[PDB]
Parts: C-alpha cells; sequence; structure tokens
C-alpha cells in the first residue's frame, strides 16, 4: 500500500495539510506524534488566532482542526515517527515496528521552544510563563516581569514587552550578549529595562500562577529571589528537523529549506510547512497558512506524476 | 495626526493584520471599502479554514474577524482609498475629500476574479457559480459542469474537478488555448472533460441553483443550451494594484512584489499581504496568514524608526 500523501506533524501546519489533503480526496495518513496537537496544546488563551471574537483557548482551537480533518476523511496516528527514508519515488516512514509508504511526504514537526529546565516552568505555563511576547505580552499590563534570554529574540521581546509591563529584568547567564549592537543598545536605552548579567534562574515560585523567580550568580553562586508575575524565555528555538538532516537541506540552524515562496524541499515530492521552515513570525495562523500552501504544492505535484 | 499603520483592504489579510497591530497597540485605522469583508463575503459555506470542525458561512467568519479587530482597538471605516502617496516617512492616503496619514501603510486590497459579465452570474454565485475549484468542487459530486477560460487555470480547474464531476465541459471562446502545452494535453487525455472552442456563455440560468447555460458560437453566432448544475469561471484574476501603480514595484500581471518571504515592498514603510501578493494559493487561511506577517513585520519596522 503507497499513500499519495503522508503528513508529519499535528500542528496548525499538520492538521492545515490534512484538511485540504482530504478534501482534495487524497486520503492523507497522518502521524500527529503521541504530544499531538502542537505547540497551542500547551497554552490558554489564544486570541490573535483569526475568526474567534471572543478567543478560544488553545486545546479547543486545536481540537477543533483536528475534527475537522477527520470529518473530511484524513486518517489520523497518535503515534511518533522514529525515521524516514525520503530519497525516491516512493517515501518510507518507521513507526515502532511499522512502515508505511507514500508519493509525497509533508513535513511539519514544528520547533521545540529551548526551555530554562528548572522546575516550576512546565506547571506555570500559560499560567505566567510564555515563550511568546506577541502572544501573551497583553496579559501583563503594569506587571514586573524578566525575559530570559542573550540573543535578538530576547531583545526583541523584552523591548516590546515594555508597552504593557511596569518593568522588564532581562536575564542572561553570561556577560556577553550574542545580540546584535543595533538591538542591545535599543533595550540598554529603554528606561524600563534592566539588565541582569552572569545570573540564572533556578526555580520559577507559583501559588498558581508566577509569584517570583529564584536566582543564582553563574560566577560566584549568590543566589536570591526576585519577586515577578510573569517569566518570558527567549533563549531559542530548535527546529524539529533530526528526522531529516542528511536528505532534506537545512539551513546553518536547522531549519528545513524552501524554495522560494512555496514549500518545495531540496528533495522531489517532499514539501515543509510551520515552524520547521518559518525562524521569522512563528504563529499559529501562520503556520496554518503554510500548511495549506504545502497542501496545495503535493497536490499540483502529485498531478504532474 | 500621523497614525503608525494605516490597512487597505477588508478581507482575511486586512482584518488579520489589524488584529495583529491592534494587539500591539498601534492602533490601526483600516479602510474596509464600501463593499466591504473580502471574497468570503460573496460565497456560501467556507469549509477547509481550519478551526470550524462543522464548516462556517462567508459572512459570519468575516464578521468574527471584523469583530475581533474592533475588540482589540483597530479603527475601522467603511470607506473606499481614492488614491494614496506612499514615498516617504508621512505616508497619505485620500478617502473621498478626507486626508489620513501614517508612519506605515499594509497594502491589503486582494484580488477581483474576473467576471463572465452575464446575467445569473451574480444571483447564482455561492448557488452553483464559483471561482474556486478547490473551494466549492467538493459539492458537485456526480454532476455536470462546465469551467470556463483558456489559461493553466481554467485547464487545472477543470482536471482537479473531475474527481467530483459526473463530466466536466471547458468552455473557451477562441479555438486557441494560452495555457501551457503540458497542461492542455493533461485534459485533453482526461476522459470526463470535452472542450468547446469558439463559445461563450450569454446567460446562467437557475431556479434557486444553477439548472443550465446559455451558449453562443462567437464565430457563427449559434446559439443553444447546455443542462449543467455548475459553472466554475476560471478566466483569471486582477490584483487590486491601481492604486499604487507607479510607486510600488509590480510584477508584469500587476501583482505587488516583496522581498524573499517577508512582505516587505520596494517601498519602505509599505508592506503587502493577502492576493494582491499571491498568485499561486489563494485561499483565506493564506491569505490570513500573511496579513499576520505583514503586522509583525511593519511593528519590527517601526520599532527600527
Ligand atoms: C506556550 C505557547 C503559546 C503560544 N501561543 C500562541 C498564540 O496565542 N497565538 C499564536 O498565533 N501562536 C502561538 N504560539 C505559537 C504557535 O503555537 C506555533 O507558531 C505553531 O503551533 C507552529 O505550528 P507548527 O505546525 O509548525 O508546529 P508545532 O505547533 O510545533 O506542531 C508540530 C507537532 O508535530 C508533532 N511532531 C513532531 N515531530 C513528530 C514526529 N517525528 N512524529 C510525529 N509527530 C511529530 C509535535 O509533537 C507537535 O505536536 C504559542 C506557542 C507556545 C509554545
Ligand atoms: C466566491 C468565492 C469563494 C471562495 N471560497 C473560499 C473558501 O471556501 N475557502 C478559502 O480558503 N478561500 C475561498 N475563497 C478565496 C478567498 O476568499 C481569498 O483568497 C481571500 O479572501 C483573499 O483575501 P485578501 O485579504 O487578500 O483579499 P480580498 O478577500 O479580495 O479582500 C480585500 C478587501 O479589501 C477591499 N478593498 C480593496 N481595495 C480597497 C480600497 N482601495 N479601499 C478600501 N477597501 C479596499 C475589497 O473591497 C475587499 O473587501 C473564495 C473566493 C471567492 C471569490
Ligand atoms: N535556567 C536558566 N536561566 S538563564 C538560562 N539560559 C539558558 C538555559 C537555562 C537558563
Ligand atoms: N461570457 C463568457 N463566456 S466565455 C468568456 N471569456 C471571457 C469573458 C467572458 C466569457
Ligand atoms: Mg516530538
Ligand atoms: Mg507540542
Ligand atoms: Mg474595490
Ligand atoms: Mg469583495
Amino acid at each position: 500500500t503507497v499513500h499519495d500523501v503522508i503528513i508529519i506533524g499535528s500542528g496548525p501546519a499538520g492538521y492545515t495539510a490534512a484538511i485540504y489533503a482530504a478534501r482534495a480526496q487524497l486520503k492523507p495518513l497522518v502521524f500527529e506524534g503521541t504530544q499531538f496537537g502542537g505547540a497551542l496544546m500547551t497554552t490558554t488563551e489564544v486570541e490573535n488566532y483569526p475568526g474567534f471574537r471572543e478567543g478560544i483557548t488553545g486545546p479547543e482551537l486545536m481540537d477543533q482542526m483536528r475534527e475537522q480533518a477527520l470529518r473530511f476523511g484524513a486518517d489520523l496516528r497518535m503515534e511518533d515517527v522514529d525515521a524516514v527514508q525520503l530519497e525516491g519515488p516512493v517515501k518510507t516512514v518507521v513507526v515502532g515496528d511499522e512502515t508505511h509508504q507514500a508519493r509525497a511526504v509533508i513535513l511539519a514537526m514544528g520547533a521545540a521552544a529551548r526551555h530554562l529546565g528548572v522546575p516550576g516552568e512546565e506547571a506555570l505555563t500559560g499560567m505566567g510563563v510564555s515563550t511568546c511576547a506577541t502572544c501573551d505580552g497583553f496579559f501583563f499590563r503594569d506587571q514586573d516581569i524578566v525575559v530570559v534570554g542573550g540573543g535578538d529574540s530576547a531583545m526583541e521581546e523584552a523591548t516590546f514587552l515594555t508597552r504593557f509591563a511596569r518593568s522588564v529584568t532581562l536575564i542572561h547567564r553570561r556577560d556577553e550578549f550574542r545580540a546584535s549592537k543595533i538591538m542591545l543598545e535599543r533595550a540598554r536605552a529603554n528606561e524600563k529595562i534592566t539588565f541582569l548579567t552572569n545570573t540564572e534562574i533556578t526555580q520559577i515560585e507559583g501559588d498558581p500562577k508566577v509569584t517570583g523567580v529564584r536566582l543564582r550568580d553563574t560566577v560566584t553562586g549568590e543566589e536570591s529571589k526576585l519577586d515577578v508575575t510573569g517569566v518570558f524565555v527567549a533563549i531559542g528555538h530548535d527546529p524539529r528537523s533530526e528526522l531529516v538532516r542528511g536528505q532534506v537541506e537545512l539551513d546553518d540552524e536547522g531549519y528545513v529549506k524552501v524554495q522560494g515562496r512555496t514549500t518545495y524541499t531540496s528533495l522531489d515530492g517532499v514539501f515543509a510547512a510551520g515552524d520547521l521552515v518559518d525562524h521569522t513570525y512563528r504563529q499559529a495562523i501562520t503556520a496554518a497558512g503554510s500548511g495549506c500552501a504545502a497542501s496545495i504544492d503535493a497536490e499540483r505535484w502529485l498531478a504532474e506524476q
């Protein structure tokens, strides 16, 4: 059995690709992963996804898309793909001890936000801990918050957040910032931002919501506590391209390269969408858009065979 | 009064840009047009927009996005922009006898589908007449339908539609097809497709829904009637770039050019999204995605000033 299309991933990109491929009668086979639903599964209210005047929670939205894919005939499997063979007319995915094959594959594995790895981080996510100033900065009006990271992203997150927060404490493990000079001088100039170099978070305190962070100096080991009600983590993202490394061309940061404004990868019959590709916008609505394009690309490519 | 951002257009691209710009506290000023709401205002059920397991009508979806923009503080005006001055630090739009100025402008005027211009076409839209095989081909399972056009798009629409329709009659005013050779031989090969060259539609019949088309030979004037229950119009699209011609760089077909995978135009502080730019995918979800990107681009650019 060789399917027309296999989709790997179950965030907005993968489910939108599945909706379009199923409605196009391609009977898509979708491997959602055991941690299915993408990054919105791990948040609370999603307010900037167009179409919901009153907002919708992450899991509610993601279950709408999943049922929508099912309604049109997508075959959804809550299983991880463990290995892929993507070269040639027939592509293979390996799921545990099972194999499945298709003529086209849409890569929609997304990107992981890098975590601090400290107690409280996971429990308090969507409850004071966030990775996305565009998404949640709204909710921290007149509050004291922290941003963690030393790059352009953390610089941009911290400066953006000062239009809501009472104050922004920018925390970084070293005393060198890898951010660009222009980005660095911007938040230096911002009066609502204070830098803490050579500082790490060791724990996030929070009754139901974030109440404080425990800090440690990476040089002296001196510890203290900071009272804050938000923690924005901006220490980078890792595209989930491990499956395809050595098969599809990646950029220096591991994102899947695509041709022009399309979803075509370096391999014939292989298409990529969502935050696996995009290191610029990283929103549900942009990932959904690109999942639609991947399905249209794949359909047109299949027609040319 | 110089606003941070003015948005021109009220389809998915413009309303998604407004949601993001308003939530980012940029107080966007949006000129929706008198025919506001974009192309989905003119359709019935929208089933492939991810997030609605049971579908939603075009006007329902578009009113959700409009109220969503309002909720976050966008200033919406149901007025047409009649002229623009986009060069320089302060951009001007002219609306009748009124002027409004901004530091950044997001162009979201969309693309018009070219119409046959015959009686019944407008009344029967969403009721048997469509411009989008991806959108509505589903609903014509086992029916006899027509596709109008002589280019690659009509070729692609006709071949795609044969996975639903009982038969597809492809109609074109001339006996030369401007479509590529490969596209032309594909539907020639398709057994469900019959060509009618030198033929135009003069009228679409339809009690509540399409029941037939009246035809005329463009050489002899011979007329006849064809019993069909769908009419797919695929005679091209016209991007609504008239406002900006001579100011922003356009491609040979009038689409606004953008840099790389961003929404940046050839003019500083001017960004473009939706079907004004995209001649490839042309879906609500892709237009919404690109409207999000335009607002993120604009915000980042405004921060650099
Ligand atoms: C806490 C948080 C809050 C956010 N809030 C918002 C918000 O309010 N608005 C907004 O627009 N954006 C928000 N985002 C961002 C948005 O969720 C992402 O940009 C978007 O989900 C990207 O979708 P994607 O499909 O590319 O990938 P992902 O969402 O990462 O989804 C990919 C999915 O595929 C699965 N997968 C990966 N590898 C495999 C494999 N080998 N086999 C099987 N399955 C696999 C993953 O487990 C995951 O479930 C938020 C992100 C986070 C982390
Ligand atoms: C009949 C039909 C059915 C469709 N069905 C579907 C479907 O089921 N699913 C799907 O995904 N896609 C569908 N589409 C396609 C989808 O609607 C478009 O791809 C999408 O709306 C593009 O959005 P846009 O914002 O770029 O432009 P548009 O939707 O064209 O919106 C632009 C808006 O801006 C306004 N505007 C333009 N110029 C000015 C000006 N100078 N001043 C003020 N306002 C101005 C216009 O009047 C219009 O209201 C359909 C299209 C049609 C025609
Ligand atoms: N726990 C942390 N505080 S700062 C930082 N930077 C990278 C990784 C972890 C941490
Ligand atoms: N009414 C028509 N039938 S075919 C065609 N082609 C272009 C414009 C109109 C028409
Ligand atoms: Mg995983
Ligand atoms: Mg996840
Ligand atoms: Mg108009
Ligand atoms: Mg319209």
